[PDB]
């Protein structure tokens, strides 16, 4: 599915995401919107090193979640990929969580350091109620 802002914004909220390591939410509006443009069904293979990137945050399969497929692979979310691209964002949510357990945060995500980091990102939950 394709969230809406807000009922996304109040989903994340909901799933203990607001603050979660430091993370404001409108930190996570942003890294959603730029990965997937709120789509949990987005997918994207990586020919270059055989990976895929899964759902609304994009989980690369070598590190976080099992496809079968991705050479040398570990699965430190302890998920099937396809856990990530339900609707209900639960799993994703919980993987995230544990990805930015590790000690780049966040920063994990280049396409947060693009898009997101040092940025104005308070529009991400305006108006909705979070
Ligand atoms: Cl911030
Ligand atoms: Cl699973
Ligand atoms: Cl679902």
């Amino acid at each position: 599915k394709v969230f809406e802002r807000c009922e996304l914004a109040r989903t994340l909220k909901r799933l203990g995401m607001d603050g979660y390591r430091g993370i404001s939410l409108a930190n996570w509006m942003c890294l959603a919107k730029w990965e997937s443009g709120y789509n949990t069904r987005a997918t994207n293979y990586n020919a270059g090193d055989r990976s895929t990137d899964y759902g609304i945050f994009q989980i690369n399969s070598r590190y976080w979640c099992n496809d079968g497929k991705t050479p040398g692979a570990v699965n430190a979310c302890h998920l099937s990929c396809s856990a990530l691209l339900q609707d209900n964002i639960a799993d994703a949510v919980a993987c995230a969580k544990r990805v930015v357990r590790d000690p780049q945060g966040i920063r994990a995500w280049v396409a947060w350091r693009n898009r997101c980091q040092n940025r104005d990102v308070r529009q991400y939950v305006q108006g909705c109620g979070v």
